[PDB]
Parts: C-alpha cells; structure tokens; sequence
C-alpha cells in the first residue's frame, strides 16, 4: 500500500512507488540501484520498439569497451589506478559517452565513399560520476542507455539522419510510454560539447514545475571528424571530412513514464509496455466448484492470449481478493479481470480499468476485442491527459517581470528570445537569487529548447530581457 | 583474401580470419577488442535463443549495477579510485562477477518459502584483469556474458535447475552454433570459489589440441547463503538457508565456433545463426538487360524471406563476381546463389554452398524448400565433422606412460581416476616439466571434466596415475 499523496510530498510518494512496486532496490554504493524486473520488463519493450526501428534505417548493433585511455579522451569520470595492489602503468577512465572511443575506429573504417554512410548503435550502460544526490532513474551516476553514432558524405544526411531519430524518440515517449513530449533546439549555451547543433525531445514533471532533458539528437557536423580525421575520398580522389551524428537515450525514460502516470494507489504502466496487461483473479470461496473457476480462468488466459494479451492468473488462496487488487494496483497492471461463480453462470467477467477505476461486464465471446478496445482506450487517455497536462504547465509571456509569478506556479515559459548566450547566464543567475529570496520567506530558470513548434512571431516583437529583436519563441524553465 | 593455412600458423589464421570477416577490430588498451556487427549479428542470435529458453523456465531479466563495494567483495579485480581529480572516500571495484552484488538484495528478498525460487539472469559485461596476453573472444579482459542466479527451497530443485542450464548451454553450443561439447563435473581442485559442485560444457580445439570450458553452471548449494544470510521461513516458522545456482556464459562461444568451423578461405558460419544465410549475386554483363536480372534478384529475395531465409542482395557493380564470391566466402556466409541471362532464361539459380564447395541448380519454384533443405544440411554435417574431429581427439589411456604420447599428438586423454587432488596438482607439475624439457629438443595438462557419459568401468580398475582404485573416467588435456 502506497500512502504520500503524489501532490503533496512529491518525493516520497516517488519512492513509494517504485520501490513498493518492486522497481527499484537500493544499493551501496550511492547514485546506483538495482533495477528490478517489474521494470525491466519495461526497458526490454522500449528496446525492442527502439532497436526493430533503427534496424529498418539500416543502424547495426556492436559492442565497444567501457575503457577509454587518457590519452584519446583528452570532469565527471571515473578512473581505473590499479588491478588490485598492482599499479596500472597508464590509468584508464570508465565510458561516460563513446565518441572518443568509437571515432578512432571510424577513421581506420572510412576510406571510402562507398563506405558511407556508416550507421552503428550500441546498448550498454555509462558512469557519470556527480557527487549531487541522485533521483531514481532520472539521475544516476550508472545508468543502462543506447547511443548511436553515425558518418555520412554530407551535412544534409546527417541533419536528415539526427531528426529521424528524434522523431524515433517521440515515437518513444509519446507511442509507447505515453509521454508527451515537445521537440525542440537547444541553445548553443547548452548544446552537446564539441557538436554543431543539438536537437531534444523536452518532458515535463507538473509536479516540482521541473522539464527534462528526455533524449539528444546530435549534428555533430564534421568537429569530430577533424579532431580524429575521419575522411573519405570521392570519386575523383579529393579527401573530405565525414558528417557525424550521435544520439543517445536512457533508463531516464521510465522514470518519466512513472511520475506522468502514477496516482495515489500507486503506477500506472501504460497498456503498450505493460509485461502484465491483464491480471486474472479468480474468487475463491471455500463453499464453491474451485476447480472449475480456475479452469475457466485458464481458458480465459489461453483465448486472451491468441490476441496477443499479456496476462497474469493470480490464484493464490493464501491471499484475499482485495489484497490482489492492492498489489497488483500498486503495480500498475492497466487491466484487471474476476471471474467468480455468478460471473460463471453468467458467462461474463468484470473488468476493472486501472486508470479511473470504471468497471465493465464482458461476456467471454466479446473478451478479447473489448479489451484490445479498452488497451488503446486506457494508452489514448494517459497521453492526452497528460498532453494536457504538459499546455497547461506553459505559461505564454512578453516581459521580464512574469517570470518569476509564473515559475511560483510550476509552470514553464515560451518567451521571445534573442538567442544572446549572455542573455541567458544572466537569466539563470538573476532567477536563481530571486528564488533564494523567495525561499527566505517561506533554483535557477535555465532555457529547456527552442521549439520546432514555433507560434506566430508578431513583426516588431521584442526580447523579453534584452528588449532588442526577438528572434524565437523559446521554452525555459526550471530544469532537471 | 585470408592467406595463412589453418593447419600450419592458426594463431595468424585465426587472426585473419576474425580481422578480414569485419568481426574484430583491435583496441589501445590491451586485452580489449571491438565486437564489430558481424559478430554481433551472432551474438544477439545466440543470445535470443537463450533468453527465449530461461524465459520459459521462468528466469527473468535484472540489471545490478557494475560496481561492488571493497566490503563486500572481502586479484584480477580492476579498482576504480578517483572520479577524476578527487579521490574516493573508499575505492570500488568493477564486477568480475555478481554474486556479491546481488546476493545482499537476495537476503532482502527473500523471506518466505513463497518467495522461492527466485530467478533472476542479467546481459552486461564483466571485467576480469589478467596480464597474461589475450586471444580474441577466448581470453578478454572485458567480455559479454549473461550470467543467472537462482535460490532454491531444497538442494534438490537448485541441482535440477543446474542441470537443466547445462542442457540450454549444450544447446546453445551444439544446436546453434554446430559446435559439439561434453557435459562433466569439475574436479574440487577445478570448482568455483565457494560452490558446491560445478558442472560445464567442454569444447576441444584440434589444431593445438586443447580443451576450452565453454560454459559454466554451478551449484552453490547454501554456501553463499551462509555468507550473506539468505534464509526462508517454512510455513511451520523455522528459517532455513536456501539452496543457489549461478551459471553464465559469454562471447567466447562465438570464437569457438570461429575456430570449429573455418577454413583456409576463412569463416564457416553455421546457417542457424547466420545473419546473412543466401547472398544473392547477380551476373552483370554489360552488354546484358541489367533491370531484368536485378528484378528478379529482388523477386527471389522477397520469395526467400516469405520462407523467413535471410537474404543480402550484393547488387554493386565496381566489383566483378568473383571479387564478391571471395568476399562473401571469408565472411562466412553458408550459401551464394548466382543468377545471370542463362539463368534466368532456364528459370533456374545456381547455388554453391559454402562448407564443401558443392553447386546446385534450383528451379525457382523449388528454391525456397530445396535452400531450408541444404541449409540444415550444411548445419548437421558441420556438426557431425566437428563432433568426428572431437572423437578422434581423444584418447582412451590406461597407464600414466601414455600422457606424453598423446599429448604430443595433440590429444585429450580419458583415464580411469581416484580424483585425489594432490594427484591433479602433481599430474600439472610432472606434465608441464616433461613439456619443456621437450620444448627444449624442437605446457601443463589438467583435468577439463570428469564427463557425465561414463564408459564401463571394469571391476579392479585401477587410477592411472597413483595405482590405488580407480573412482570414475576423467577426460584430462592442454587448456585454456
Ligand atoms: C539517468 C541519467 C540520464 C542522463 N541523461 C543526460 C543525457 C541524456 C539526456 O537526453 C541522454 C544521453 C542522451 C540523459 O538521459 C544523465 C544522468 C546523469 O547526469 N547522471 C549523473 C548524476 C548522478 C547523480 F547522482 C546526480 C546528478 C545530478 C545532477 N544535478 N543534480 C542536482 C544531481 C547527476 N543520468
Ligand atoms: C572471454 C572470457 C571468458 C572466460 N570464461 C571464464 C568463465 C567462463 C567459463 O565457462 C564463463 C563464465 C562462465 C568463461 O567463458 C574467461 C575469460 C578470462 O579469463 N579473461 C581474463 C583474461 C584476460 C587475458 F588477457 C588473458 C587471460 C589468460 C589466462 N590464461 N592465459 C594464458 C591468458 C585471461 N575471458
Ligand atoms: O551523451 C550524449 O549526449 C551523446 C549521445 C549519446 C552518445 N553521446
Ligand atoms: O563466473 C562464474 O563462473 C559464475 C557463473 C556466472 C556468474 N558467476
């Protein structure tokens, strides 16, 4: 049973969630923790998703080593001294972020026109080595991810190459996780170090008022290429820079399925990645043909099951049929279906949605199309709440002088901005003493994107801190 | 082109083979090499054949994390000790292997007999720091592995899950991967830290005659229960340890198929794990109809993969045919299927199969259940040569006068054995002596397995090293 309230200890009811869900289990060593399988399941569906995708575009997995030597990868890095009480000679780093590992190979690779372009994925996990506290999923020091790395001839199929991906990502979060996102440009105060442009899918957490950074998509251009010499030649002889890409995306994710979704009770999985999508509980009473409810159970299972519906019995005697619906509410099964001996003789089942709690009598002949119904019912309505949710957490603005209500509020901004980088170090800096202030008497607002999505820009509209001319709508918040 | 005979230099051949196929690409830091996609594609075959199998045995998917406390662990062990310029209030060490780290939240799990069996199996890598020199796949630094444990109420069930994992393992090896082992038990002088009993499959490489431990399944019994206080609760109240298995396997699978099957033209994939089973090559005369062969090349690749046989259509006209049949022949690609105006006019295909050399002509119509039809039969016969070659590697012996002979010849021994410990360390140190000293006119044999399949054992056998009575056959050789 969970028991903080979602909209009032935030924090709690976080860890509630997840760790009695049977997510996550903590660990020694801080900023790591355990994934359990109630969430592995969840990190395996996306893969899938992710991983059939990319194959379609042609990317092919490999596997680079976690060991990098100081030499090529020359602030958050872990290093490797010693192999036990001998000394290494050279002392290596652990992967944070494989560019410097892979880019190497790449110039012994690319000779070559007719070896680009050169498309290679891996599934692997990184160390990112901050001594901040860590959350959950969101922010670890090791987390689980895939990274993409690609070559082309030109620019333009990199560019081409960077924004398929990202819509790959929105296929992810929005698609299987249910998670509206926004796409968008990040600032060139905040984009990838060493890239040309950075692209984003943008969440938000209505809850602290915080966006996320979900997942990068990176022109990395021809910068890597000089830095490791990564050159082809044409047709005609001449040697040319290649056009790199890498993007990247994490266990981050579920977290950001779990605080969209969750409610009191507890998670809710959407239907599309849920390893349980219905949960089967037989009544059991002690004066009735238990034999006979539970073969029918089964039956139900096998004909769900020719659908494609993932389902659980759970005919455990030594537990009551409220304490099932409990557990199996706290983790977030969308679907539960009783069957006892009225609904027998009735030849229906209930069925019980875990997003609102709405209940349905279905006969047997209907199951399986009434819930596939129900599946995209429940996946459809967890995205547009949220899409909800997401509009009215943005608050449009002009001026200065309305960041600081709406930041009070938890909302995000989209204001007219003239891009200036020092505009924005003076934004965080300044926001974040008025937040200190403000605190006194009970931090800092950084730019999340530029949208894809940009609203009309009226003709004379000006900087809303600069005062010279806007050059776009651009989404800032507090940030994770 | 692969140029080094495997009969002659296999180190160099073996080296070429892996490099000029794409499988392997060299790395800075020693004993660490990239896993290119072609032996990746590999990979993931065998690895989601093996998934599928622990799946239905109700094994589920974790991710602990890499790293491990210097308390709980108390040689090969990397140490990581700064996080850049800041040193660690207590050095950690990267995962050799994961009993330590997931046996703690073993102990917090598990506190009724209805929490048991656990089964959890984990994909990652682990790193284990020897500067010995390494052998690709074989012998790695860092490798792939999966590794799987699981804790039982009774000795019994953990011994029969054992030994149903040993069963997968021997599938993995000899189903998929045509590559035949021999399921035994490891010496007490041979077993895991801390185990039981530990059972494996051994491999045997013929061209210079040694036995390679290809996988691994223990039994764990209730010591590490002891060690990490991992006790359940009968329905009667009383705790009682529970009884663990672990068991893994790793990418060396992948050079043991390498070594099993090559040749002098290079790689000899077997066609169940293939990832490119039938390469298409058209004939592309230049005074020929170019659009016509290239159409019904893409018919025959669609018409094939109905039948779910996976196709690569080599349509590059820069290179001539016979360019591409050697290309496709060091990769290792099982069957080639050529199609020119002649052809094409007969409404046949010309098939060569890579194993033997053998060419077929196929009526299109009959190209889908004629190529499924040779691909198992490419797939058996690479099988039952190897397990031929296996057969004759090795010798039955009775007396310890007969070592030397067949270890010169290469060869394994089978010999009746007290299995007395300080017999095996003294059998190393003789033979290993007597090697040199042989060396010196141009090293240690120890026990691989005592092997499940006993032969007879006549009644006053006795052991072929100390006299006294012999207790079982044990299969001795070369190792790695
Ligand atoms: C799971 C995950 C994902 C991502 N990222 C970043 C990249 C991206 C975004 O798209 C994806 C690759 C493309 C993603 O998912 C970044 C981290 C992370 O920075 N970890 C280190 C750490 C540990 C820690 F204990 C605390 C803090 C910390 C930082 N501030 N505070 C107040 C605490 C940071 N972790
Ligand atoms: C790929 C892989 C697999 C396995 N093993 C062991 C376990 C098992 C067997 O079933 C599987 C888990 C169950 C498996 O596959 C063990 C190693 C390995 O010991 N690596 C370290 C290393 C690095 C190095 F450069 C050189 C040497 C070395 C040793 N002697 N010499 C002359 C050189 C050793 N590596
Ligand atoms: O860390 C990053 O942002 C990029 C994308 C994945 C690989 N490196
Ligand atoms: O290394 C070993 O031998 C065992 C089996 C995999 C996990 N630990």
């Amino acid at each position: 049973m969970v028991t903080a309230k979602k909209d009032e200890n935030f924090s709690e009811w976080y860890t509630q969630a997840i760790v009695r869900s049977e997510m996550i289990e903590y660990y020694d060593i801080s900023g790591c923790y355990i994934m359990r399988p109630w969430a592995f399941h969840i990190w395996e569906k996306v893969q899938r998703f992710f991983d059939d995708e990319i194959k379609k575009m042609g990317v092919e997995n490999s596997y680079f080593p976690m060991f990098v030597s100081r030499h090529k990868l020359e602030p958050e890095v872990a290093w490797v001294t010693h192999y036990g009480d001998s000394p290494l000679p050279e002392k290596i780093a652990i992967r944070p972020t494989s560019e410097t590992i892979m880019y190497p190979a790449y110039a012994k690779w690319i000779r070559s026109h007719r070896d680009l372009p050169l498309k290679l994925n891996q599934w692997c996990s990184v160390v990112r080595w901050e001594f901040k506290q860590p959350t959950p999923f969101l922010r670890t020091r090791e987390f689980l991810w895939q990274e993409g790395h690609t070559a082309h001839a030109t620019e333009e199929e990199a560019w081409e190459l960077v924004l398929d991906i990202l819509e790959l990502y929105r296929r992810w979060y929005e698609e299987c996780l249910a998670v509206p996102v926004i796409k968008g440009e990040k600032s060139e105060g905040e984009k990838f170090a060493g890239g040309k442009k950075t692209t984003t899918v943008e969440a938000f957490i209505p809850e602290n008022g915080r966006g996320i950074q979900a997942a990068t998509s990176h022109l990395l251009g021809t910068n890597f290429a000089k830095m490791f010499e990564i050159e082809f030649e044409d047709e005609e002889g001449h040697k040319r820079l290649v056009h790199q890409t890498s993007w990247g995306c994490t266990t981050r994710s579920l977290g950001v399925m779990i605080m969209t979704h969750g409610d009191d009770k507890g998670l809710v999985i959407p239907p599309r990645v849920a390893s349980v999508q219905v949960v089967i509980i037989p009544i059991l009473f002690k004066d009735e043909n238990t034999g006979e409810i539970l073969g029918k159970c089964r039956e139900l299972k096998t004909m769900l099951e020719k659908a494609d519906i993932r389902v659980r019995i759970d005919d455990r005697s030594n537990y009551t049929p409220g304490w099932k619906y409990n557990h199996w509410e706290v983790k977030g099964v969308p679907l539960r279906l009783e069957l006892g001996p009225k609904d027998l003789a009735k030849g229906t089942a209930r069925v019980v949605r875990r997003d609102t709690g709405e209940a349905y009598q279905i006969s047997w002949a209907d199951l399986a199309p009434k819930l596939l119904e129900l599946m995209e019912g429940i996946q459809r309505s967890l995205f547009e709440k949220a899409k909800a949710r997401l509009h009215e957490g943005i608050e449009k603005i002009s001026t200065f002088d309305e960041v600081m209500p709406a930041l009070n509020r938890k909302h995000l901004v989209l204001a007219p901005w003239c891009e200036d980088p020092e505009s924005e170090e003076q934004i965080k800096k300044e926001t974040q003493k008025l937040s200190e202030i403000q605190a006194i008497e009970a931090g800092a607002m950084k730019t999340l994107c530029i949208p894809f999505d940009q609203p009309p820009m009226p003709e004379g509209t000006k900087c809303f801190y600069t005062g010279k001319p806007a050059k776009r709508w651009t989404l800032w918040g507090r940030s994770y």
